[PDB]
């Protein structure tokens, strides 16, 4: 079915629930041993959200190479994307050293430090030009450049050097400070914003390394923001737009990286956003 009105459908009758818990019967189960080990406990967030062997990322480095994040390489789209947790106090040396080996140009964070009351993900930028930050497991220092706050958003520019070599990179930050603590957003207008402000970058081009991108988890938030980016960008390649299945793009996904859209009511969001989306882009 076309999606606008396979949405209303699902709307009317009432049936997310069902729709969401079918593609989680039907999604990929694919091994993730290395994240299990034991010497990586501590390198892991959440018990249950591990990245498969096949797809991980490895760091280069001959003692321990993991870290718990995935490449999503979608074919067709032509685009590429490494989706990873949120930072812990002990991987935050280990995430700018991905950044630094997968020629990343652009960083794409969606949650807060602390939401709900806790601790969601380290702090692992330098939020002060004149204290920079300098991690001594990995070799590298980060500097602050400059700092943009808008009402719904803020971007960073940052600089990465690479010690042992003395090269240096501008890295970009585009950090969603409005997801809500509980549910999702009622309006795709400031997520949708959002990212075209990524794309306008440069970030998601072919010319870098794939984007990273993160929530707590890298799976939910994380998720809804790269299944709407390659629904919109099927939707301008192909002779029919309507052919194009947010179901099927997101059984595609959860291939590389399990449990891609965490509730219902981001499914029905990110079918929403794709919705609007589309009429932006032209009508
Ligand atoms: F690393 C980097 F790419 F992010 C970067 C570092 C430093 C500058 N310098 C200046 N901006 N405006 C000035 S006036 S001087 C610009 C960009
Ligand atoms: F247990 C578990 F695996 F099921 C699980 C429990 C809780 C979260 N919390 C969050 N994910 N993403 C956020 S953003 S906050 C994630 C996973």
């Amino acid at each position: 079915m076309e999606m606008e009105k396979e949405f209303e459908q699902i709307d009317k009758s009432g049936s997310w629930a069902a729709i969401y818990q079918d593609i989680r019967h039907e999604a990929s189960d694919f091994p993730s041993r290395v994240a299990k080990l034991p010497k990586n406990k501590n390198r892991n967030r959440y018990r249950d959200v591990s990245p498969f062997d096949h797809s991980r990322i490895k760091l280069h480095q001959e003692d321990n190479d993991y870290i718990n994040a995935s490449l999503i390489k979608m074919e067709e789209a032509q685009r590429s994307y490494i989706l990873t947790q949120g930072p812990l106090p002990n991987t935050v040396g280990h995430f700018w050293e991905m950044v630094w080996e997968q020629k990343s140009r652009g960083v794409v964070m969606l949650n807060r430090v602390m939401e709900k009351g806790s601790l969601k993900c380290a702090q692992y930028w330098p939020q002060k030009e004149e204290k920079e930050m300098i991690f001594e497991d990995t070799n590298l220092k980060l500097t602050l450049i400059s700092e943009d706050i808008k009402s719904y958003y803020t971007v960073r520019q940052l600089e990465l050097e690479n010690l042992t070599t003395q090269e240096t990179r501008e890295i970009l930050h585009f950090h969603y400070t409005t997801w809500p603590d509980f549910g999702v957003p009622e309006s795709p207008a400031s997520f949708l914003n959002f990212l075209f402000k990524v794309r306008e970058s440069g970030s998601l081009s072919p010319e870098h390394g794939p984007v990273v991108v993160h929530c707590s988890a890298g799976i939910g938030r994380s998720g809804t923001f790269c299944l709407a980016d390659t629904c919109l960008l099927l939707m301008d390649k192909r002779k029919d737009p309507s052919s194009v299945d947010i179901k099927k793009v997101l059984l595609e996904m959860r291939k590389f990286r399990m449990g891609l859209i965490q509730t219902a009511d981001q499914l029905r969001f990110s079918y929403l956003a794709v919705i609007e989306g589309a009429k932006f882009i032209m009508g």
